C-alpha cells in the first residue's frame, strides 16, 4: 500500500512539497534512480543563484549579454556539429566567410583562391596554442635548413595571459617574459632583444594586456626585431595575442599598424566572445599566408567534392557561437561594431573621470582608444594611504553584487595592487552611474569606519 | 527627399519586400554598414536549411537532440564561464561533483579527500589530449628514473579516432597504429605485445570503436601487459577512450571489466555529448589518483579560501553543457541511463535483424550490448553482387534525408566497404521504421533500376 | 540631412550602441520625448539588477517564487479590478469562495446563509486596520451602552508588526505595547492584565511574532480575559494577527487553539502573501459573525440583482492575487499545505541543528511547529564573545548575495542582538545547505581575522 | 483500486479527467492535492464569465499594457514595495518617479531633490492619505487658536465614494454639495455657504466620475481666498485628480488647477486610470515638508540614511511603479500628449454620431478643456423616444460592451445618464464597432414598444 501512496504523491506533489526535493543534492555518487525533471531542473535553477549576476561582473571581459536573435540561433544550433563539415555544410560555410572577414579586418593579404587560412576556435587559448605550434614548427624548419639543433625552444612575450605559460608548459618550450616593473608594466624593445637568440621561436606582443588594459604596440617591437636580424642574421617572426584588441583597434584607432600590415607578423589570434561580441565559445586565428602555416599541422577532410584543411585541438563543438558571430557581422558591420565600442570607451573614459575625483588614484588604464581597451585600472598613489586600500574597496562593492577585482600585479611590480574596471556590452552609462553611486557610498562608509 | 524615401521603406518594408533582403550575404570582406536585424536573422536563420537534418543524422555519435529543460539550462547558462572557478562559484562546484559521479561510474579508487581527479573538457578530443600528456610525463618519468633517454616515445593502439592521430603530430609521439584486417578488425593481445617496447608511453584501448561499433576489450590486453612486464621488465600504463563505451557499459554491461578496476588503467576518457546525453560541448577525463596525474602539468586557481586544480587547454567557455550533465545525471541516474540506452540498443538489434533479411549481409556489429555500442555496420559477403554497392544504398536514403555512410575500412582492409547505423536517444523505434521502409523502397529502386 | 541620418540610426542601431542608451535616466523631471520602447526597457530592467536576489532574501516573509499556473493567472488577469463586482462578477464570486474557505480553516461559525463575514484585502496591514476600526466601533458601543465616555481608547498588544503602530496613530489610539525582556520575549497573561483597563478596545496577540517567529499563544490569554471580567465586570475582546501563523498551525499543528474556537476572538487577520502561498498582494480578514463587524463600516454594492457588503481601505486593484490564492486552496488543499509548510519546518530545524554546532550560540526559535513559524533565530550566548557579532556574519553572507538579518530587540531587550532566518517556499534543503556552506566558510574568516 | 485511479490520475486528458468531473469547491477548504493543470483549466474557464475588459467602457483603469510592462511586472511579481533595504532600487525608482510627478503638477522644486509625495495602491488610499495629513493640519490649526477639535467636517462636491470611506472611517462629517438641474458640481456660493472653523479642508474633483466634467480649482480658490479676508478663516484644498492629473498637464496646460494654486497642499491621482499604468498603482504629492505632519511619517532606515514612508498599506507588488516608470520613460510628455489626445478624438467622434441618433444632451463630449475622454448624455427633458438609457445598455451588453446607464445624486436623482469612457486601447476602430450596435440597437428598440 505504501508504494501507491508514495507513487500518488510523487505525481500530486507541488514542487516544494515533494519528496525528491527534501533532501541535498548528490556531489559524491552517481545517482541511482530517476527522478521528476522539474525538480531537478528547479534545485539545479536555484543552485545558480549562487554564481555572480554576469551583468555585475566586471571582473571577466568576456559576452555577459546577447541579443534576442543570438540567444535564437544558439538554441537552434545547439545540436549542429562544427567538426561535421560534410554533415553540417552550409555552417561549415558561414564559418568559412566568417575566417574570410576577419582575416580582412586584420589586413592579411587577399587570398588569390579566394578563402583565408584561418580558423575557428572554442577561444583564444586553443587559437594561441594553435599559433604557438605553428611558430614552433616553422621555427623548427628554420632550424634544420640551418643545420641546428632543435631542442632548446624559447618564445619571448611580456606579461601574458596564462594560456601562454600552459604553452610553455604543454609543448616545452622555455617560456622568456619580460617582467613589469614600475614605469613599464610591459615588455619593451630593449629587453625583448635582450632574451632573444637563435632559439626563440618568436616573439608574442599582448594586443591588449589583462592586468592593465593597455596595448603592447607590435611596431616598435617589429623595428628592434629588424635591426636585430640585420645585426644578428636571426629572423624572428610575431604571434600577435589580440584577444581583446583584434575587435576594437580595427573600429576606433584604425591607424594603429599591428596587424598583418607589419611583415613579420605572421598569425594572430582573438576572441569573438570577448569584443567580438560573440556568445561564450569562440575564437580566432589567422595566417597571413599559407607559407605561414605547416602544411603537416593540417587534416584534410572532405567536403563539397574537395577538401578543406582543419587545424584543431577540440574536435566535436556546437556550431552555433560561429553562426552567431556572422550574425553580427552582417547586422552590425563597421558602422555598428564602432557604435558598440564606442559606447564602452564612452563609459570608460566617464567611470576613469569620477572616479579620479574620489581619492588619491595613479590611473594606468583610462579608456583611451588608442592606448588599449575599454577599461579603468588604478592604483593609490605611492605612498599615499587614504585609510583602505584597494582590496576593501573592492569587498565593500562586492555587497551589492559587483565584481570589481583588486590584485597585485607581477614582475618586479609585485607591490602594487590594481583596481580593474571592464567596461563591456551592457554596462550602459546609466547601468555604470550605479556602479559610481556604490563606489563613492563605500567610500563613505570606509572613512565613517577607519 | 529619396533618403527620406528609402528610410520610409526600411521602416515599414515586410520581411521579403526589404531592400535589404534583396542581395547575396557578404562572404569575402567585413561588412561596411549595420542592417535590419530581423533581415540579418532571417538570411542566417533559412541558410541553415541546408544542414543535413540532425535527427536524420544516423553518421553522428553526438547528441541531436535535448529535453526542454536542458535547453533552458544551456539558455539561461549561455553566458556563465566555465573558467572563472571565482566568478561562477556553484557552476565550479557542479562540475566538482559530475567529476565525482563520472568516476564513480568507472570504479575509480574512493577519494580519501572527496574530490577525485579529473576534469571536465569541451569533448573527448581534449580529454585524449590531457591522458596523453600526462602519460608522455609519466613515461618520461619512468625512462628518467633509469637514466634512459626519451625522444623516441611511441603510443600502441588500435582503429583509433583521428584525434589520437592528431596527438601524435602535436606532441610528437610516434603512433604505432595497429591496423584492421579481415576477421581481426581491433588491436589484438599478440599485435599489441609486438608493437609494445622501451619506448611506449602507454596503451589505448578503444572502448567503442567508431568504424565498426565494437569494444576493443581491455581486459585481455591488461593480462598481456602484466606478462610483458614479467618478460621483460616494461610496466607499460593504459588509458581507455570510452568516448561512446564509457556511458553504454556502466548501465547495460556492469560485468565487463574494463575501467579503473584494471590496475594499469591509469586515465579514462569519454564524451559526455555522446552516449552521456550532454549537449554539444562537454567531454570527461579522470585519473585513477593523484600519483596518476603529474602535478606539474596542473595549474591552481584560487577558489574559495582555497585552490583547485586545473588542466585543461581551452581557457573561457559555457558552462551550459556541465550543468546540463548534472541535470541529466540527477534527472535520470543510472535506472534512467539504462533505460535510454537499452532503447537504443533495442533499435540496433531490430534495424540489424530487419535489415539482414533484405540482401546478402555480413554484419561486423548488431547492435548487442556484450558486444559494443548501439550502432548496426555491415558489409556485403564476400564475393556478392546484388547489383548495388553500399555507395548506391547510402545515395538513395539521402534522398529522403537520411545520412547513413558508407565507407572502406582502413589497415588492411581498406578493400572492405561497409555501412554504419547510429542508434542514439532521439532515434526511436517508430522513427527507425520509417529508415526501414526507406531502405526496402531503396532496393526495390535498385532492384528495377541494375 | 543630419535628422535623417539621426533617424536611419535610431531605427538600426542596436540595443547598445543606440545614442538614447548614451545617457544617464532621468531622475528629476518629467521626460519631454518619446524614446525607443526597447532601450526604455533595458534600462530600467538593468537598473533592477541591484535590488537583491529575492530567492536570497532570508529576511521577508512574503512569497519569492510562484508556480507557472499562477504566473499565467496574474498575467491574465493584470486588467481585472477587484472592486468592480458588477464588471467582474466571476472574480468577485472566486474571491467570496475564499473568505468562506479562509473563515472554514480558522473554525469560524458556519454562516446560515452560505457566507462568511470577511474580506480580501491588500495584505495584513490593511487587515488590521480593518479588524482595528471594527474592534475601536465595538468598544465605543460597549461603553456608551453603560452611558460612559469614549475619548481615550486603548489598544493592548506584545511585540507587535509596525501596522498597529499605525493603526495607532492614523486612528488616535493609545497603544499599550508590553516590551520584551530577557526570559520572556513576548506578551504574558500576567502584563497583558496589567495593562487592560476599561477603555481597552481589544488584546492583540501576535500568533507569530516577527522579530523571534514564535507564537503568542490566544488561550492563556483567553482564559486572563475571562477571569478579569469575572473581577471587574470589563468584557475585552480578542483580534488575533495571524500574519504568518494563519496559514501555518491549521495545518501543522491543529491542536493549537489560537482561533474561532476561542469566544473572546471576534476577528483574525492573515498575509496570503506570506504563507498562504499567494503573490504578493493578498490578506485575509474575518469576523466571528455579524454582530463582530458593525454595519456602519460596511458599505453595501450591486452584485447580481442583489447586494455584496463591502469593508476596503483601497478601492481599484488588481484581482489576480485572489484568483491565484483560490488556485492554490484548490490545487493544493490541506494535504498540500501540509507537504509544503512541513517543507520549510524540516530546513528550518535541519539550519537550527547545524548552526547550533558552529557556536556559542542560544535558540529563540528552532522551527518546531509547536512553538512558531518556520524560522531560525538565535543570539549569542550571554558573557560569550567568539570574535565577532552576529552584524559581522550577517555583512559576510552578503559577500555571496544572501540577506540574513541581524538586529537588537526591542524594549527591554534592546542589549540583545539576535539574527533571523525565514524558511519559505522555494527555499529548499538543497539550497539550505549552499547557505550553510557559507556560513561555515564565514565563520571560518572571522576566525582567521581576530 | 488505487492503482487503477492512479494510472487515470496520471494519463487522463483535461477534461476526461476525474477531478473535473465536479463542481470546484466554495465552502470548505479542500481535502487533497489535485493535477495543477485541471486546477488552473477549472479556474481560467469561470473567469470567461468576467466581462471583456476592452469591450467594458464603465471604467476607468487600463485593460491595455503593452508587451514591456506585461514582461516588467512578470519580473516583479515578487519585488516588495514596501522593502526599501531589500529592493533598494525599485525604492529609487519609486522616488524618481514622485519627482516626475511632482514637476508634472508645478510642486515647489525640492531643495534637497526629492519631493514629498508616495506611490500608493491607489487614489482611494492616496486620498485617504491626503485627508488624514488635512485632519492633522486642521487639528494644528485649532490648537494654535484654543479651539476644540472634536467637530470636524469636510466640504466637497460629487465625490466618489472613497471620500464617503474617509469621512466614515475617520469620523469627520461630509459635506456633499448636491448635484441639481444645470449645475451638477460643487459651486464656490454653495461650497462657502458649507464651510466654517470645524472645516478641515475642501476637496475639488478634477474629473467628476459621474459626468466626466472637471470641477475647477481656480474660482474655487478665490472664494476660499475672500472667506479667509472676511472671515479669517484660513482653508486648504486637496484636490482629487484621480483622472484629471494625467490628462490636464498633457492637453490642457493653461488650466490652472494644481500647486500654482497657493492653497492646494496635496494632489492625489490615479496611475492605473490616465497615467497608463496597471491596476494597483496611485499617486499623492504634497507641496513641500511643510503640508505633511511628521507625526504621521514612519521612518525607514535606506542606504545609510533614513526615508519618510506614509502608507495604509504594507508589503505589495512593486511591478506598478516599475511599470509607471517604463511609462514616464518611454513616452515622455510628448508620447502622452499622443495617447491622451487619441481618447478624446474617440470621445469627440462617438459624442458627434450618437447626436444624430436620439433627442439627447450632452453633459459630456469630450472636450480636453472640459474634462476626461468621456461621452455623457441623458434624454432630453420631457422627450419619449420609446426607450430609457437602461434598454439601450442592456442591449449593448448582449454584443459584450458594458456601456453604463445610472441616475445622478442630490437633487438630480430623476436624472438618468450614459456614460462612455474611452481609455488607452478604444482605438477609432474599434469604437466604430460600437457605434455599429449603437445604431443596430436603436433600430431594434424602434420596431418594438
Ligand atoms: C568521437 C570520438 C572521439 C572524439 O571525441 P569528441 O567529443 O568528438 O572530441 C574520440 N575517440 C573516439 C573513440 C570517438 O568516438
Ligand atoms: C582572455 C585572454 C586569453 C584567453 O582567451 P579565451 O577566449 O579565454 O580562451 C588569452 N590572451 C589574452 C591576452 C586574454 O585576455
Ligand atoms: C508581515 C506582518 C504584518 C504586515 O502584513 P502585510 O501583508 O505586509 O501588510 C502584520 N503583522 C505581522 C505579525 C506580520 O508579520
Ligand atoms: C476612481 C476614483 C477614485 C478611486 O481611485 P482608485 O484608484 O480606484 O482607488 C477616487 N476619486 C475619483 C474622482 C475617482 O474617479
Amino acid at each position: 500500500k505504501k508504494q501507491v501512496t508514495d507513487l500518488r504523491s510523487e505525481l500530486l506533489d507541488s514542487r516544494f512539497g515533494a519528496k525528491s526535493i527534501s533532501t541535498i543534492a548528490e556531489s559524491k555518487r552517481f545517482p541511482l534512480h530517476e527522478m521528476r525533471d522539474d525538480v531537478a531542473f528547479q534545485i539545479i535553477n536555484d543552485e545558480l543563484y549562487l554564481d555572480g549576476n554576469a551583468r555585475q561582473n566586471l571582473a571577466t571581459f568576456c559576452q555577459t549579454w546577447d541579443d534576442e536573435n543570438v540567444h535564437k540561433l544558439m538554441d537552434l544550433s545547439i545540436n549542429k556539429n562544427w567538426i561535421d563539415k560534410e554533415e553540417y555544410p552550409q555552417s561549415a560555410a558561414i564559418d568559412l566567410r566568417c575566417v574570410n572577414m576577419v582575416a580582412d579586418l586584420w589586413h592579411a593579404p587577399a587570398p588569390k583562391n579566394g578563402q583565408a587560412v584561418g580558423t575557428n576556435t572554442i577561444g583564444s587559448s586553443e587559437a594561441c596554442m594553435l599559433g604557438g605550434m605553428a611558430m614552433k614548427w616553422r621555427w623548427r624548419k628554420r632550424m634544420e635548413a640551418a643545420g641546428k639543433p632543435t631542442d632548446k625552444p624559447n618564445l619571448v612575450c611580456g606579461p601574458v595571459q596564462i594560456c601562454w605559460h600552459k604553452f610553455a608548459r604543454y609543448w616545452d618550450v622555455e617560456l622568456r617574459e619580460i617582467p613589469m616593473r614600475p614605469g613599464q608594466l610591459f615588455m619593451d624593445p630593449k629587453r625583448m632583444i635582450e632574451a632573444c637568440d637563435e632559439n626563440t621561436i618568436g616573439v608574442v606582443p599582448t594586443f591588449g594586456v589583462t592586468y592593465t588594459g593597455n596595448y603592447e604596440f607590435p611596431q616598435p617591437l617589429h623595428d628592434a626585431l629588424d635591426k636585430f636580424q640585420a645585426d644578428t642574421g636571426i629572423d624572428i617572426d610575431m604571434h600577435i595575442d589580440a584577444a581583446s584588441g583584434g575587435f576594437l583597434a580595427p573600429f576606433v584607432a584604425p591607424d594603429i599598424v599591428w596587424d598583418f600590415r607589419l611583415p613579420r607578423v605572421k598569425s594572430i589570434s582573438a576572441s569573438g566572445h570577448k569584443f567580438g561580441l560573440a556568445p561564450l565559445g569562440c575564437g580566432w586565428v589567422i595566417w597571413r599566408d599559407e607559407e605561414a602555416l605547416p602544411q603537416e599541422l593540417v587534416f584534410n577532410v572532405d567536403y563539397l567534392g574537395g577538401q578543406i584543411g582543419t587545424f584543431a585541438i577540440n574536435f566535436s563543438r556546437p556550431a552555433g557561437q560561429v553562426i552567431a558571430q556572422y550574425y553580427e557581422f552582417l547586422r552590425l558591420g563597421r558602422e555598428g561594431y564602432t557604435k558598440v565600442q564606442n559606447a564602452s570607451y564612452q563609459v570608460a573614459a566617464y567611470l576613469a573621470d569620477e572616479i579620479a575625483k574620489l581619492g588619491p588614484y595613479e590611473f594606468i588604464c583610462t579608456g583611451r582608444p588608442d592606448e588599449g581597451i575599454p577599461a579603468v585600472c588604478f592604483k593609490l598613489k605611492d605612498g599615499e594611504d587614504p585609510g583602505y586600500t584597494l582590496y576593501d574597496l573592492s569587498e565593500r562593492l562586492r555587497l551589492r553584487g559587483w565584481q570589481v577585482p583588486a590584485f597585485t600585479l607581477g614582475g618586479e611590480a609585485t607591490d602594487i595592487v590594481v583596481m580593474r574596471i571592464m567596461c563591456r556590452r551592457g554596462f550602459e552609462m546609466d547601468f555604470a552611474e550605479l556602479l559610481l553611486e556604490d563606489y563613492k557610498a563605500s567610500l563613505k562608509y570606509l572613512s565613517d569606519h577607519p
